């Protein structure tokens, strides 16, 4: 297939696929994504960083060879970097390493067990392992390892200032622009947002130690593995800094299912008593809903608003998916307790408000309050939701 | 609207709505279904039992007009009868009520309450509370009250028309079903018996001791021998009624097929792989699979085939130290659903793939367990299954194969 | 149900409806819209302009006794104003009529039996047939009807707020009211795709109507623009000078890319023929018809000096799909804007082919201008898709030269 | 990947795999499929009768392997061949002739060429031309090839006919045969598949159905094994079938399809539906907004009648209608020898055309348009009154159409 490279330095080419059609990767909804791959060509070496999903390397094969003429160069690859071993960025490495074998690969010792797990022809491979630090001369371009997930790593394109992160800083966006500047503010950074919320939640802790231990000056570019290329490093490194130290705004996201319309009645006047405040409300219905954009408004929300009828004694089922997930996400790890409140209506014993409160709490949320009512809501009941929502607000803005 | 009724005895018809394009419901999915109401006409009172959905009254009205034109009766309804509170059979009470106000309302005493909860309008309304066995005259036809409590809400009730044996069972017995034909045997027994099966597996499962329960007393009191028909509010209408009350019996008791239900998620196919390597193993023994992929498929599904089925694997990866979040919706469904009530501990093996620490497999176990099942064993592997870590896969569905064939 | 109004000028306040969970609405896909509906407080008279879809009314009379509340008077409404009979803005009707029933109904003469169709309890209802230019005082405040075939505009002359129902709108959903208060790339994008949906047809009455009010010198009067759904423009020239871009034909160096496949060979040269277009800095929006849909395929039509469409051929014919997309360009004439769009067709194919040849003829009728055709068997080899690339870019330094 | 073989004969043995997880295919919806593979062991030579999907050659290899083992025989295939061209077919080609290079490629002139353009690793590929009734023999056992780039394979001992897509039906089972499955389940799953891919096909299975007979060789088929779902051990079932549908042997029976924005045209569809039931005429509808073209087509096959409605948006038909009559201008249902009957429906706001436009179409469709019924917005009760009028005559209609 014949397709451009895109020079992003002098001697450094974004040499990546373009993928138009994905809609859904691992629960994540999308309209298509990038898998960004990086050529680098030294006075004597040529290095090759991270490739791209299995069955995807035609786009990628003809921006290399595009690249090496433009470069008056021959088509070869003398250098191979793994900086993650995630089938996404490593799937055409057993056919880059079959086209190039005596090229060494360098990626970490845990990722060296993990490729060779995902391809079997990598057995025997000229694997370099990258221990805490290694770096390779290209010849008047110089390539720095940092080893950072185990599986993963960071190359620094020393004299330019260059990093290319892999996972970290990217955004799931499918453009035929390759720069943050090139695309709309708002895109860039809700994108951003989303690909913190679903992916780097859970590990808040670390990315605020790591920035305490590395106050950063010399990044002067930023080249991520999925998206656009931050030509403003510092942009994306105040997002993730804000991010994982909980800087919320005056938002509440609300989340709901029914089966009779009583729950979503309820969370409707939950959301005029928070209006009435001026705080600002994002209202999900998982009857149609999703995931992955729900974390998304959670992460800068200093509320959370969980709704839900009773069936067999239990919170209808699927608050359970969101419940999994929140799980593993962990959001009090980004040093806040959002508020929350849990809600729903019931025919008999009731119980699922209940359930909810309880895992609620065990996802690291203040749980405030719980509000069970009986089949459909007098005019009487919505004013209370319309007054706890009222309330809640009130002390959205009294947090810090 | 015009709508014809359907006679299914001497001054009774079937004055329902088909509500065709539903695709959804609670959950559960279907191809339409049906909410069956019934037109009783005694010498001296008229009795409708039971009504429809919320704005869709349309089609029932036109069949209670053309049942009082062919009956050569005013266009007037004496007795309204309730046996359920949800509003897919009490949707339109409000407009039957304002219709004809004097008509009394017989229902249970909690169903009163929640009734006026779902429709204001029916405060003041004339209800008629009823126990079981109390009885209405209609003047040479005889309705008779069954409280039918938790099948499958705790105001629900059975109305008998004595004389001709016809249950009007409501929910009990139902299947979602939407066809032009109103009886059992006027459709293939292959859809029936499997809508029968999944309405039961979704609906009733949790009361299935309660089942048993309600047949020891009809039994006792020689009332299961008087009933000639089954009238549902959902689907088709029995005229085998012990085809239906047999299939019941088998579900409530834990009566399985040497059959595995397998369901599984999995974001760059590890755990899709294994789960057909399992698949493979069960059908070295002859034993029977079905196959699930969360990505696709859904809970109401998922569990028709593990009422019936004597073993049940799940299988997802791992996402920050727990399984693929899908698997969460079928776990809060399958803790509701309580399926160790029907008698049985069916049996289970969680699997999954992983990257790092693991943990996803332990969580699926745990859960697995609360959920009544018999966990045998756990696999989780690193990344891609090899050859040899796939034969073992088929080697422990063998196993539990040959397990499932030893079962009752 | 307690809700608050909105206070939009003195004694003007939305009264309207957040409709947060709709996805879907006449196969328009959507995170919710907005059912707008005014509330305007003369010395005299109280009128109501618009009001909603069937059955989401209880945040409509919350927000309505709220707006009563705050300005000292009693719950009613004198004045009933029906801009347009759809039951998205006159579903509520019957309720506000049952309520206030001495209340007149401003509508058109055409509105009156489309309203009377739609609810049968509105036989009787005092409707008060408006024709255009007619005017009603609510003491100190001015409402002036505006016929523009049932649709109509209102003009609170006083402020120069102008009720527009439909025009102008944008269906999203938020807690923020007006124009400023959004980020300007979510309103105009909106606001792209909703003309492309629902005004493309008309551009040619949009210029008419625009040339007539410009040289008659309404538009100057026009201080805010309050539509039916969305957003309240507070700046009313960046959606008119918006609608008349679109209405003319103002186009990006941009590519629209719509295909389906079977076995990946179509999906493959659609991708090639992105990279030949992407090598002359032209850009590309690719749809794949198995996941995407006809709302925002047409969104991104508008603005592109070309289309390109690909299909394989199943039994003579492309593959099905391209049917409900080429329907909807049918009924949105597109060539209509001033400009006949460029366009390519192509497909794969494994006995006697005709895909594409339906294709560049069906793009032809729908008003694009076709330049060629490009069929291929089976899996294109690398040659193949090296043409596909030439072809795509010979199309990309042709859009520039637009 | 370790997975097991399953006997169908004395030395003949089910090689394919199971498509579990599959749920869309070229447009068609289903609950999974199989690419059915056979291996047929001779004294002499070992043949394998088509393959699998490109990718999922994992379970056909492990069967492979366990056949042989049961027989005695080493892993061999000494002879290949390829029934079509369809990667749901050949997909596993290039890995079956890269591990056994010696061995020859079975398939018709066109197939090659066919062939090469999916797999270029297949140029210079040992390609054994067949044409019609040409032979092989394996050793005690004989290979017939049937020219139908698709052709048939008969085992003539034993009457096998590995017809690949003719009589084929996509269900994923554990149970092979077809009378293991309920009998519904089969006949409508066989049903699906004529509708989709056999309707245009119709006069040219007519002929080669009389030109089998003739020769006196559906006798002779004791088996039929296709290339996807149950192999039938009753032929004559789906044979029967076959000439039923190619001759248009309906039901009395209606398929309604509608699409809706505010629901006047689905209050208009349930309309016309309670009046073809007041005859007892069967029906089935159809919500465009939730419904796909493949079950709606396989609905169309067995009616006699075919109602089509949808709202004027532009002066068109909502563009859902527009991707179903794509479909119905490929399948030509006129090609069955019977042009069913149709209704075209519609609401409007305006001037209207939308009815206009699709009753064109059920023309140009093959369909025998019978009337057309465009209102105003919401239909009144009398309105109603009238879909249910038009509904029993048409219903009517239906009845005095004879087979
Ligand atoms: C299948 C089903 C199971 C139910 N189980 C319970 C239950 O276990 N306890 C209870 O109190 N109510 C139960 N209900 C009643 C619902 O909780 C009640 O209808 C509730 O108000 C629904 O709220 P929604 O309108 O938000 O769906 C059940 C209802 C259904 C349809
Ligand atoms: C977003 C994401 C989160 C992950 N989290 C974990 C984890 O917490 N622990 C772990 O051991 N592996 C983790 N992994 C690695 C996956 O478990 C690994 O890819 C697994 O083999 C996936 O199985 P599958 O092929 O069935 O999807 C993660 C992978 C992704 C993409
Ligand atoms: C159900 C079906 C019907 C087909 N009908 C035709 C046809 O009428 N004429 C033709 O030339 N090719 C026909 N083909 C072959 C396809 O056009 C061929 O596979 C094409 O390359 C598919 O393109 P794709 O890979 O983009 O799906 C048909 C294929 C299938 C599966
Ligand atoms: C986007 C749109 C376009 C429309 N275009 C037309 C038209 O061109 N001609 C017409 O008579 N009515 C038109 N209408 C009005 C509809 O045809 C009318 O609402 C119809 O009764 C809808 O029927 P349904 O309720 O079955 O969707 C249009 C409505 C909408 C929303
Ligand atoms: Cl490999
Ligand atoms: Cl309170
Ligand atoms: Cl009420
Ligand atoms: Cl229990
Ligand atoms: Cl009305
Ligand atoms: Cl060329
Ligand atoms: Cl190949
Ligand atoms: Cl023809
Ligand atoms: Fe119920
Ligand atoms: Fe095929
Ligand atoms: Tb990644
Ligand atoms: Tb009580
Ligand atoms: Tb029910
Ligand atoms: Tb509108
Ligand atoms: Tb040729
Ligand atoms: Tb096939
Ligand atoms: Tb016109």
């Amino acid at each position: 297939m014949k397709a451009d490279a895109v020079k992003i330095a002098d001697g450094v080419y974004w040499v990546g696929v373009l993928d138009w059609d994905i809609r859904m990767y691992h629960g994540y909804t999308l309209n298509g994504t990038t898998y960004n791959a990086y050529l680098v060509f030294g006075d004597d070496k040529v290095a090759l960083i991270d490739n791209t999903y299995p069955g995807t390397s035609a786009q990628m094969w003809g921006r290399i060879k595009d690249a090496c003429e433009k470069e008056g160069r021959e088509f070869k690859i003398d250098v191979i970097v793994q900086n993650h071993v995630e089938k996404d960025h490593s799937g055409a490495l057993p056919e880059i390493h079959k086209k190039f074998p005596e090229a060494p690969i360098y990626c970490t010792e845990v990722a060296v067990e993990g490729l060779v797990k995902h391809f079997p022809s990598l057995k025997g491979a000229p694997f370099k392992v990258v221990k805490s630090l290694e770096s390779i001369d290209l010849g008047g371009k110089t390539l720095t390892f940092l080893e950072a997930w185990p599986d993963s790593m960071f190359t620094l394109y020393a004299e330019e200032g260059i990093l290319f992160s892999n996972d970290a800083f990217g955004q799931h966006l499918c453009f035929t622009q390759r720069f943050d500047h090139e695309i709309p503010e708002n895109i860039l950074m809700d994108a951003n947002q989303k690909f913190y919320a679903n992916l780097i939640t859970p590990l808040s802790k670390l990315v605020l130690k790591k920035f305490k231990e590395v106050i950063l000056e010399k990044i002067k570019m930023i080249a991520p593995s999925h998206g656009q290329i931050w030509t403003d490093p510092m942009k994306v490194i105040g997002a993730y800094q804000d991010f994982a130290t909980g800087k919320c705004k005056d938002k509440v996201t609300i989340v709901y299912d029914t089966m009779h319309g009583s729950t979503q009645k309820m969370a409707h006047a939950f959301a005029e008593g928070i209006m009435s405040e001026g705080v600002d409300v994002k209202m999900y219905f998982l009857h149609n809903d999703e995931r992955s954009e729900i974390v998304k408004d959670i992460l800068d929300s200093k509320a959370f608003l969980l709704g839900a009828p009773t069936i067999y004694d239990e919170p209808f089922p699927s608050v359970g998916d969101l419940i999994y997930y929140l799980k593993g996400l962990k959001f009090n790890r980004t040093g806040l307790k959002r508020l929350a409140l849990a809600f729903g209506s019931m025919g008999g014993n009731g119980g699922g408000t209940k359930v909810l409160a309880e895992k609620l709490k065990e996802c690291g949320f203040e749980v405030l309050d719980e509000y069970e009512l009986y089949y459909v809501p007098t005019e009487d009941e919505l004013e209370k939701c319309y007054n706890m929502g009222k309330r809640l607000a009130v002390k959205v803005k009294e947090m810090k």
